[PDB]
């Protein structure tokens, strides 16, 4: 595998970025379809033959948590295209009829629920 992404930003939108942490990703992190975005792949173990050169961005729920938790974003539209990227990744990479994208369009639909109750800009 490549290296995991980075978690730490080299160099106030604040309260969505707090609610994306406490109740958008806390939410996604605890559904049944969670297991295979908690963590970035491991392409290996998940044999998911060439998927780093067909995925440039990877991205994950694991990243995404310490990203917040390390205060890593720019603001909160940064974060959520992380997690788009994540639904995204799935998409580009998988069949649209198999389990792993009926399980990212349902974590997609229950983020997009999430999202509606940010608090405002
Ligand atoms: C035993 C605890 C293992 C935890 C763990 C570790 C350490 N590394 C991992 N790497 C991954 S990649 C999960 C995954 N499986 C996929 C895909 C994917 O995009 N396309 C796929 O077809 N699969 C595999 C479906 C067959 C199970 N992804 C990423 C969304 N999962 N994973 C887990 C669950």
């Amino acid at each position: 595998n490549p290296p995991p992404p980075e978690t730490s930003n080299p160099n106030r939108q604040t309260n969505q970025l707090q609610y994306l942490l406490r109740v958008v990703l806390k939410t996604l992190w605890k559904h049944q379809f969670a297991w295979p975005f908690q963590q970035p792949v491991d392409a290996v173990k998940l044999n998911l033959p060439d998927y780093y050169k067909i995925i440039k961005t990877p991205m994950d729920m694991g990243t995404i948590k310490k990203r917040l938790e390390n205060n890593y974003y720019w603001n909160a539209q940064e974060c959520i295209q992380d997690f788009n990227t994540m639904f995204t990744n799935c998409y580009i990479y998988n069949k649209p009829g198999d389990d792993i994208v009926l399980m990212a369009e349902a974590l997609e639909k229950l983020f997009l629920q999430k999202i509606n109750e940010l608090p405002t800009e």
